[PDB]
């Protein structure tokens, strides 16, 4: 690099720089998806909005490929690059909560767990994903859903404004009253339009929630899934009920006989009065014979911390995901036969139901696509051994292929590293080309292209 | 203030200053103990170690009373002052966790829930308190105990070094090899010796833990508490079992007749193989009939997020606590009789058992006193109404007074605002006077006096 520019950048940067020669480089460059092994020229750990301005201008002037990293959970591996700069936000994880306002301001590098901790100090909360180690940054920019979404919508449905650094180094506010074209785009358009350094959210009061997790044999697979899809079609918003097909974990609540064998793990909660929730959950817990039933009344922060129970975190991941408008009987049996071939104990075939509040938002209100498709399926292969990559990748691909016509769209936040060309299909032509128009205005050179990328014009 | 001193301060300060005229003054100055209503001259929200150096030097030159704020959980209200400066660390909450080193470097404003999130990304953990909103900063400086402590010790038993800003504005490292007198003092000596801007910890791998919570009627109060005190005397380190006497929360797992009436809430976990945990917990669950039994195998981060059942944040608190060397039958009847008079649904009479790894550290190895007393009781009055302060406070004082002589020492982190004169008894003469000698060296002017204070010399 040009020393003057490198020196210039350094003069303006108060964070920590990690070079390939430094000691925390190999670990700083690893992301959650360990199949992605890349070596940046530079890792810039920003500590403030001025730091990110300096890093973005440096990358622009040097012509370095820009990776932005929040929590490192990209299933496509977008948060690390070969030979470019990582704009790493993981040290910007402060959150200010006003109890009086029911508002949270969170930095771009926050983890969900920290966010939930800070808001639950006041018994407040807003929708986010179910794994607490996930970064707020990439989750919100792609939409973000979890236990609270059927009641309160997507994370973007509770976003009130952002502070964002654009590719030319300027700091902008985006809200419904300031740069509203940009505010439209960041609500579902990913990292395409700049580095969000602050997210502001509306918060809701969420007290203890009745929660249940249990396991069904695949022998009862057809009636469980059918009961689930039938019930969710008319369920109240307060009910969330998700199915995860997987090998049974060797946990004491399940008989040793079931351990390591394909099962349906069913998790459900009631967002509302726990007494009503006890009644609602028990009415849906017995479509199959429930094994290893755990029922609890949990602080919301404890529900957020629950997924998923297990001795390790898988090192290698490959996901194939899409939406469904209906889950047909043919589609049910296909999921069940593919679940029966699960090989790794970390792999999950996820069946999620959204709808509710998410569905109620007008389709063009944000850049998030496919609100009106209630089902999400995610074949989430996960494993350890690098020499078994092909078998696990193959399980997720062929499951996806067997379902293909039932599936439409795609959640940008579940895309794998080979799915760069799924961007148009995911958004649809209308949203895609409106996003292209916002990109030509705020990122005309496509400085931000490590994402489900939207080329300008 | 003197405008050239202030102008120098603000020039060196990259954080936020909050003045009494500022919007968010009133909220920034509130702490968790809402009986403490104080108005600082200035709240300085630090964002880095250089910020803390600037604020500390500004306070010293200005002669402002210094309050240090981490998580705001001071039961004595030490984290806000009338007329001084709050050096507020709550925006410094970044955590670096290295999976290879099993190390966590945590800034001095971290909350436990953020720390546990960050370490559990690698299935790692280290002992801390049981409520995730507590500040790491004040908790560790007093010792720190929770679910992992009988197995792995106090938080200070896993602290390997700190970065600390002393009253003269210098930044020091303290460890077993650098400034070891100071390193002894900060491990149990509170905020007396400076502002800790970073804590480094050893981490341990902690996977799923078998957990149980249940409630006993006070009718069976005597046999439950006797079984508890008899069993813990010889329990393995892996078992933690705590009792919380309280009004039963109106939760669906409990019969409506028990709602709002005094009960023993018993929580236990096994830090180890969940199948062995299931065996161990069931052997201790049946000294009385368990009502509202919840059993679960939880990620450790979810165990940390669990406390407490009901999840309501009380506005007003008053605590009386001490250690016990033995729990006699007469002390047991006293605890049961006072619990029967609990008036507020947020109030708890806590019965904890430490021992284990805490008790195997030599007594003089740190400044934390009374490792050899295994029992802790905490009469924690908590309520909403400011016009009823006297009743709630009276319940706590009277309970403590009833216990009398069974109680010795006292955990500095459970002191109330009227307990400044308990510092000597809490530490004991030998530790107190050694701490004074460390105080004479590192804080001779007693600039840091909002704490269980140790005067120099
Ligand atoms: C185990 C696991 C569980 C999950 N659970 C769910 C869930 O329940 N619900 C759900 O909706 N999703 C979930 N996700 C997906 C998650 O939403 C996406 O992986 C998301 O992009 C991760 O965000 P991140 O900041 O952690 O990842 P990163 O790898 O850091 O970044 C992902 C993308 O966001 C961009 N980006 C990140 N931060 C910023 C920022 N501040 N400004 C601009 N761009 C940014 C990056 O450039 C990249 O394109 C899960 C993922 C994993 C791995
Ligand atoms: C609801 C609740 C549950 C609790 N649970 C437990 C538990 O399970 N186990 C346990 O051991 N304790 C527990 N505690 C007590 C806790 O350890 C003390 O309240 C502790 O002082 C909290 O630290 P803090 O930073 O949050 O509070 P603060 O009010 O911000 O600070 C308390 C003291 O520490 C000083 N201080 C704080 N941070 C720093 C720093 N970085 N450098 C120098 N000084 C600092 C302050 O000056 C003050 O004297 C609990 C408290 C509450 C209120």
């Amino acid at each position: 690099l040009d020393p003057a520019t490198l020196a210039a950048f350094s003069a303006a940067f108060r964070g920590e720089l990690i070079w390939p020669s430094d000691a925390d480089y190999d670990e700083a460059r690893r992301i959650w998806n360990g199949t992605i092994d890349r070596r940046p020229a530079l890792i810039a750990r920003c500590t403030s909005t001025p730091d990110v301005v300096a890093a973005v201008s440096f990358a622009r002037k040097s012509g370095l490929l820009v990776a932005v990293r929040g929590g490192g959970h990209s299933m496509a591996g977008h948060s690390v690059c070969d030979g470019g700069i990582v704009i790493d936000l993981s040290l910007m994880n402060s959150i200010k909560v006003s109890r009086r306002l029911r508002r949270a301001r969170a930095q771009g590098g926050c983890l969900l767990g920290a966010f939930d901790t800070a808001t639950q100090a006041h018994m407040l909360a807003t929708p986010a994903g179910v794994v607490s180690t996930t970064g707020l940054g990439g989750l919100v920019l792609g939409g973000g859903f979890g236990w609270l979404s059927r009641k309160y919508g997507l994370s973007i449905d509770n976003l009130t404004s952002v502070e964002i650094v654009t590719a030319d180094g300027g700091v902008l506010t985006a809200s419904d009253t300031e740069n509203p074209d940009l505010f439209w785009a960041v609500r579902g358009g990913g990292g395409n339009f700049g580095v969000v350094t602050a997210f502001e959210f509306d918060l809701h009061r969420v007290g203890p929630v009745r929660f249940a997790s249990t396991y069904y044999s695949l022998d009862e697979g057809p009636q469980v899934i059918r009961a689930w899809r039938d019930h969710m079609a008319t369920a109240p918003d307060e009910l969330t009920w998700a199915l995860y097909l997987r090998l049974a974990p060797p946990l004491p609540e399940l008989p040793a006989d079931m351990h390591g064998k394909p099962v349906i793990c069913a998790m459900s909660c009631w967002i509302g009065d726990p007494h009503e929730g006890e009644r609602q959950l028990e009415s849906i817990l017995h479509a199959g014979k429930p094994h290893g039933l755990t029922k609890a009344t949990l602080p919301y922060r404890a529900l957020q911390a629950y997924s998923f129970p297990g001795a390790v975190v898988p090192d290698r991941i490959y996901t194939k995901s899409g939406y469904l408008n209906e889950l047909s009987d043919e589609a049910t049996d296909t999921v069940l036969e593919h679940a029966a071939d699960i090989a790794s104990p970390f792999t999950q075939l996820e069946l999620l139901y959204l709808g509710g509040a998410v569905a109620r938002v007008p389709d063009d209100a944000t850049a998030y696509p496919n609100r009106q498709s209630p089902f999400v399926t995610n074949l989430a292969a996960a494993w350890m051994d690098p020499t078994e990559d092909a078998r696990h990748t193959a399980w997720a691909r062929e499951g996806y292929r067997a379902l293909a016509g039932h599936l439409s769209g795609g959640y940008v936040n579940f895309m794998n590293p080979g799915e760069a060309d799924r961007t148009r299909e995911a958004y649809g032509a209308a949203k895609f080309e409106r996003l292209q128009g916002v990109k030509a205005k705020y990122d005309p050179t496509n400085l931000f292209r490590l994402n489900q990328n939207i080329p300008p014009s």
